[PDB]
């Protein structure tokens, strides 16, 4: 448990953070390409949708799209913000 914390030291540890936010990831983590992001960093970049335990992934660059953007939709157009 957290109860009688004098400072901030703990934190030390090797500690793992997002390399997509920059920000610590709590409770579980996805390593990915060696490294470390969160279970909704690591979605895609058009849909924002978490890529299956299944499917597969397309590498675009930095940003990964999933397999139904990557293939052409009868279908697209502009996102929403
Ligand atoms: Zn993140
Ligand atoms: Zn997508």
């Amino acid at each position: 448990g957290s109860s009688g914390s004098s400072g901030l030291d703990y934190q030390r540890l090797y500690g793992t953070r997002c390399f997509s936010c920059d920000q610590f990831i709590e409770g579980e983590v996805v390593s990915a390409l060696g490294k470390t992001y969160h279970p909704d960093c690591f979605v895609c970049a058009v849909c924002r949708l978490p890529f299956p335990p299944g499917d597969r992934v397309t590498f675009n660059g930095k940003e990964c799209m999933c397999q139904k953007c990557s293939l052409p939709v009868s279908v697209s157009g502009p996102s929403s913000g």
